[PDB]
């Protein structure tokens, strides 16, 4: 059907070999991807390095941002194409692509060419034995070629929440989006074509992992840094496989959020949220909640309300009205969440609602759906409670005391963000500065303020990107020391 | 005897090795070699003691104890500089204006922004109209480890560990098998000075099989903080990659030292004289390649040997010396072998090139003489790789586009050194030098608040200032909806 | 018993004196040196001279490093700081030691750290030629600052002027307030003392109009002029610089309110409330003298204000348990009855007090009143509107929280606030709304010196405190290089 | 044509007419309604009310759209904007399509820019019971902005107070020049279009005293004075606003110095001298009236800007290769030319210039006089200290660096400098010595928006740009959380 080919140096090229790209909802064949080779990705790379010494950088920060801006113009001209890309791969409700995935990915762009042209560095003077004094100032220069690889979750938003500050900071960008959902950033490329993007200074190819394009890029000498977004062991393997090179890393990886109710919550909002933050995307964001505690003295009305709720959720077709949830990513990762939802069963859960599949009787039958699923009764030492399953569920356990719950919070390898609902003061300030995470909300959650720094603690990430963390780690930091 | 310090008392090990004057080849003291049951219980302590009387200090008693820290340094002064002279044979007046005093101004300058430093807000608007709050806030990161060299031992040491205590983290710092002794005292300011139990902890060894490796390997730590050879760095790096440490590394370099034809000659002679020579040529910000005008090159040169040749080599305390050995007959063994390779190479050998001869006990020692070599390649294996001793090499060159292109053109970017008078010069080509630090008409100049650290095979993140504030601090962003 | 000026290095004694005034018994402390216009002039001439010597070299490690060695002189003479404050003020020993003496050594260490890790800009920009150019800025110091200060927290005010604007590299000429000049005094010998280099630190006596503070402001050769004390006196003062637009920074009056919400912990907004009404016996331009309480819990928290107001133990400043002194002066002290006599003239309520205590000893020669509480007041009523500055507040009932919220702004001052509420959103809600520079949640007067302090309408001009205060006493100068 | 008020969202006419007159030929270009007391007080109510509409519920985000808006509105008419500026003033037509409008332009966008991406500042902290508190700032609207400009950059100086203070939530009463009164008119015809809700800006017309621009300053109904003019005129209206204790911000006069010293590259010197004396006809606060050069150059130095000078084309704004139209009127040609022999009578030498070109045509009518160069004056001469405001330079000769820094600073004013070295150390020791708001090195009236600008002594009060226009045209407000 449509053939997604690769950009290279200005020019859409193809490969020797293509891979399938399987639309989750049904299971058909969405188009054919060009898979990026050693050779194609080593021409990447070399086209980025010699980009760094064209009219790219000549060009002022302000000629920069205004051109990152138009960037953005033609996503924005092209916005019902991109949402029809973002849905075709990832079966995720077009509501949904139409208010978050691409608004958001505009919105990158927009911000960090604007964090660009108003950022500043620093000045210090200092004293001499001569008397004379000394000035050090310090000066933001591009790092160099960015190594991006993104994941399937949310494929348009963390692709350019990558590429929008390595291309504000005057980088040169090898980018290779997830073999799940590679549509978005090819018609990216386009953008970037049509914009007038100079050839060399951002580079898409398509591939896997290992034994791929995203190995291939990883091993590459000539990239200055590495960013990504994905699973844990992968953020370990791609730290190894830099390490030789000293490559700048920044890493976002898995987590196993929490939420937390208080029995001074208002408890309709905090089932609305936790319904949120458990089921937006079908369970699959890095941010959603599958550990929840709630109060003893509200746990049983909780889980009721929780329940009904969950239930109205229409599983469906992403045009259908009033969908709330579409399938997941792949029969792959089905057949992950799945041998999770077992392992449930087989842990002790009680299953409060779903722990299945759904049957459509139609042709969605063929594609990737899991039911929205809450499980109750789970020690905090199941497996089901402390590794990342991906999926639309959560297991709910209550608790007793605030120290009590920071502390079962806390207990985890990994760290990435938490969700806490109280109408208290006192408590939501108190409880959140105590939780070991990079990212707390308080009565809401996913709520995003894009200049704020972002990232995780513990096996959930390295370093912190937004605003002026974005605008350092894409940037070589210089200090120039000159005696007066 | 050098012992460990773990969980607030000093203890022995089953292992222990010699801690060598490279003056006389004389033993100093046995240092006990920490086993991986005491790296462990050295970790264990660092954790808990998050949890205690350290972990509930406001940020301004801590820095008043930290800066108790720095008045038990300043208290011990002389037995400080002793150490360091014992254990390395660097000139007294050396540690007594450089090593001892940076370590001090280290604990008392991070005190300072502890107390100073805050973090930001953010408002914005949402769907209902009431809005949204977010702000971050600095938390201790946890336990550091700290992995350090033996060129600058008290100062880098203690580069690394003020802001980690400042911070409000706590440490595990293994300092190098070479210089043990300064930091061994530290422990014992620490201890005097009523650090709680767990929050500073001294690990002695060395790197595989030993103490650094098995700090790297335990899952304990939240970040480790590097200060060595590249490929330290790299094997390290791969070390912690299955839990995702936090890294800072500053690593290895070649810099370069540009003296352009409108120089003030007389001063970079001078300049580049205590760039090349300075702790016999054994810090990472040394230069081991200058590039000089043609018009100015012989004359340069000349100036420069004769600078080379005054240079007093002999006892840390002997009056008027300005180099001491290298610091052990190991190292001394690399840097010879490198100036048999210069020779080999077909480099001129403008002076130097051996080692002196005392008649005395520093025969025993690990003495070799300044040198200086004209007439390699760019391409030559001396002018590459970093030789870590009292020695550069000068070529001529005749372009600035050019002299930029050649500084640049190597895998490793930490400093440069530049010389010029003209205003333009300095600022067009010192932005254009691909290092972390760059000086110009100075050399190794400090204010601890800017940012340090190198670029490419140099190093990873940069350290000093806010950066330090940054590295040593989980930052968090607490999001309210109102 | 005398208390001299302090000009170029030398404590200097003048043609005129005034008495120093103990507000506890009337009795005559000590006789101030009023400095006159020639020895104003001879004030800040040394100051400007001062600026090209020693000092002016110092580095600014160096300049800290002395900073911490005035603070630590302080130190060295706790005691007698206390005692100074003390016998100026009336103010109870337990408040001098906790809270005055010690944030005026606070007060010098928190600048002295600030100057010693504040930085400025490096900004890069492109040109036409493609050469680019450089915008850094730098701090310099402003030069002579003039410092007038008033008598509530008299150290604590005076070196929160005299502080940064040393940190800042400037010289100064410093008027405390004719009420209270023995702890400025005793400042100037720690200052001598620690060496600090003749003609830096410069303290003038006298009053205001027609006397040294009047002279100082209208001398040009001052770089600056700080100033704290009453609206009208910052109106008066910022015409009299305007001819040499000197650089101003002005912290005035208010008529502060508190605000008590339904689901406000009770206990502690009362102990709360009572602290922020009879502190240094409400004499303290953060003092709330309007509070506003919800009507559902209005009878149970006055009623619990009154007892607790009621247990406050009015004397001696060495007196066991003490919890108020005197005011300032029998002349501040007919003002505030004046005003304690219109409020019954204007209907209100004597919830208690009202009047000043019987001692029968030497306190009935001093300044005295009780603690006051009124209600039945509008919020139109003078006594509610115009600044007492004495131990009272008047409280009123309220219903909706925009209601008094507006009731809070609609004042021509807009100091401070206090809110209490155990809600969140309401916390949050609320206290942005609230057109003031500073607004406490739960608490009231908690300090931190790093941020901006100031208040809006006629209750100020500019900001200080941290980063506010190192750009208000330095010259902030941008250098551009064309490369 | 005719140029209206804009008040609350309508074009309104005056009792009270005034000319706009063409300086280039002395006819008349429009009239202008002059606004009354009445006028003035309804602009500065519609603005206050309008803080409570629409436009005090725009997201930070939507209000910054809104300010592009406004830019695009200008770019669209763009050339009808290069039109006004120039008939109003003379100014050369290149000079106002390369540095008038699109400064203009570039004012809304970069405080759009700033409002959207700045923040402020939490503070933690330790209390006595160990739970601790946060502090943490906010930047709100600081309420209605009266703006009063000057005619030497028109719309550029008009845009820089209004684009801040429309981009930090304020509403605007502003007051442009009478002699320049065009292209804000026209700004207002595109905030209208746009869509800027009434209220929000508001344009009166008129002169200072007994007229609009005094009233704007007595309305207590104003936030904040933002003024750009002669320095007398900053004290008057700092007096004026003193009992409503309102911020202010000045941009005041300057008698500005530019120092080549030996080691300058002597042709760029040159040229940069050009520029900065004659740009604009030397009507600009920035431009240099004073040059000191070395001693060994001296000579050569003058010589080269003689005949440079004698080069330059002074006649039609659209002429081909113009470099200089008249000056602003008649009045301020009358002023100029009294300088120019007061010049002579203080024993100048006339290097070039000194009388106003002969054309034979309709341009001697207008108010032209021609560039011109002095030496041979003293330090202390009236036409050395006293800013002429027209294009006039005089040069004197130095000898030592310490001695040339004393006697740039020998002022009273304090706005800008520009150097010319091609020495390093130099550019950096001298730069830092000047006791001025801005320097350049090698250039001369560089800007980049973000950084501080602003003078000392009586060239201002305060700073603006970047994070300090930010700060000015915000409350800024802290709030303590007790936790
Ligand atoms: N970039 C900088 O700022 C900086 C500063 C000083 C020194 N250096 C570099 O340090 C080097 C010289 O010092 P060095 O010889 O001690 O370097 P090194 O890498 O051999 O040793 C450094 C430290 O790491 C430890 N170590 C060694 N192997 C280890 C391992 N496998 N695991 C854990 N720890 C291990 C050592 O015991 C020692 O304490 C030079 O390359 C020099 O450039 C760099
Ligand atoms: N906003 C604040 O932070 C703050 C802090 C403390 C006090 N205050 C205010 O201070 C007032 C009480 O103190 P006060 O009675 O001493 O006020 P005041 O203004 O009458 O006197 C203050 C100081 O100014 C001097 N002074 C008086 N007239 C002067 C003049 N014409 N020129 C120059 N100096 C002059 C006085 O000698 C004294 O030093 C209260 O209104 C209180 O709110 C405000
Ligand atoms: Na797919
Ligand atoms: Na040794
Ligand atoms: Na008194
Ligand atoms: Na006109």
């Amino acid at each position: 059907p449509s053939q997604l080919l690769n950009y290279i140096d200005g020019n859409f090229v193809t490969s020797a070999s293509s891979f399938a790209n399987i639309n989750p909802v049904n299971g058909k064949l969405i188009s054919d991807v060009f898979e990026a080779d050693a050779k194609q990705v080593n021409e990447a790379v070399v086209a980025a390095q010699n980009a760094l010494k064209g009219p790219w950088g000549k060009l002022s920060v302000q000629d920069r941002a205004a051109l990152i801006h138009k960037i953005a113009d033609g996503i924005q001209a092209r916005f019902e194409e991109f949402v029809a890309a973002e849905v075709a791969d990832t079966g995720r409700p077009v509501h949904q692509a139409r208010t978050l995935d691409i608004p958001r990915a505009i919105a990158n762009f927009r911000t960090f060419a604007d964090l660009a042209k108003t950022s500043h560095t620093d000045l210090f003077e200092m004293s001499t034995s001569d008397g004379s004094g000394a000035l050090n100032y310090t000066v933001r220069k591009p790092l160099g070629v960015i190594g991006v690889i993104s994941p399937w979750d949310l494929p348009l938003l963390l692709f350019t929440w990558k590429v929008a500050p390595a291309l504000a900071c005057g980088n040169t960008v090898v980018a290779k989006p997830s073999e799940e959902s590679p549509s978005s950033a090819t018609l990216l490329a386009e953008v970037m074509h049509d914009a007038g993007v100079p050839p060399g200074v951002f580079n898409l190819i398509h591939g896997f992992g290992k034994d791929s394009a995203g190995e291939f890029l990883t091993q590459h000498p000539g990239i200055s840094a590495l960013t990504f977004t994905g699973e844990s062991k992968t953020g370990s393997t791609i730290m190894k496989a830099v390490a030789d090179g000293v490559k700048e890393v920044s890493f976002e990886l898995g987590g196993k959020n929490a939420a937390v109710v208080f029995a001074d919550a208002d408890l309709d909002a905090a089932i609305e949220g936790v319904l949120r933050s458990s089921f937006t995307n079908s369970g699959q964001v890095c941010l959603c909640s599958e550990r929840v505690y709630v109060h003893r003295s509200i746990f049983d009305e909780f889980v009721s309300g929780l329940k009904v709720e969950a239930e109205r959720l229409v599983v469906g077709y992403p045009d259908q009205d009033g969908v709330n949830m579409g399938p997941l990513i792949s029969h792959g990762h089905r057949d992950k969440v799945l041998s999770y939802y077992r392992l449930a069963v087989d842990e002790g859960a009680t299953v409060v609602t779903g722990g299945g599949v759904p049957k459509f009787n139609d042709e969605r039958d063929q594609g990737a759906y899991v039911q929205p699923t809450i499980w109750t009764g789970l020690s905090d030492k199941a497996r089901c409670v402390t590794e990342e399953i991906f999926g639309p569920v959560c297991h709910i356990s209550p608790f007793d005391d605030e120290d009590e719950v920071i502390n079962r919070v806390n207990d985890s390898n990994y760290g990435l963000a938490c969700a806490i609902w109280t109408t208290n003061l006192s408590r939501a300030h108190r409880v959140s500065r105590q939780i070991h995470v990079g990212l707390v909300w308080v009565n809401t959650w996913y709520l995003r303020d894009l200049r704020t720094p972002f990232g995780g603690v513990k096996l959930s990430g390295l370093g912190r990107e937004g605003g002026r963390f974005s605008m350092d780690f894409y940037s070589d930091i210089a200090n120039i020391c000159i005696k007066i």
